[PDB]
């Protein structure tokens, strides 16, 4: 749970204290996973699922107290690809400098970079 | 006999007064048990003697009145391991206890334990 600026994020967490008074347990799954925003977004059902064992004892070999622990843990976090249509300067540049190139009017590809990386025109 | 509250406990005496008219003796023979009443109780037959000499006499010599004294006393008290089945708390713990320890689950012994003596939990 490192990512505070990230804008495309699933964090989760399960947690648990179990006790019968002689014998405790304590167990926890933490998991994140984090997308390159622009490209791809999480949008359908989140879901964790865990498992926990009963085949390990604290004490003297089998005689020990069952203490269950979580050997196996599982996300579920559907990605999906970005289809806003909300407009950037950088997107319609991208989007003209598209166009002028299937007509290949590479003059005015030229000329759209030459504006956005430096600010300069042709007869600068 | 000062034990009033004891729960195991034989008491007996024995008192005499003899006279003649000239001569007279008063010989008394008390006598007290007691046992720790969990451990053993008394079971049998209570039993009594006491010995009396005709040699000692009152008077002048071997010519004084024949005054009979006790020199000997003697007590049975049949004592028998306590074996009622009638249960207590402190028992039935004590029995889990053992229990427990029989199976080399030390961990269940502790925690018995840490219930009995400041009633708390390995929690807690």
């Amino acid at each position: 749970f490192i990512g505070t600026a990230s804008q495309s994020r699933v964090s989760a967490a399960v947690t648990s204290i179990l006790t019968d008074g002689n014998a405790a347990a304590t167990n926890s799954f933490a998991v994140e996973q984090v997308l390159p925003s622009s490209d791809y977004v999480f949008s359908g059902v989140v879901a964790v699922q865990v498992s926990y064992a009963t085949t390990i004892s604290v004490g003297v070999g089998t005689a020990g107290a069952l203490t269950p622990v979580i050997t196996a843990a599982e996300l579920t976090a559907p990605v999906v690809v970005n289809a806003g249509t909300q407009l950037t300067v950088e997107r319609a540049t991208a989007d003209a400098i598209s166009k002028a190139a299937t007509g290949s009017r590479f003059g005015d590809v030229s000329g759209i970079v030459r504006a956005w990386s430096a600010g300069t025109s042709v007869l600068d």
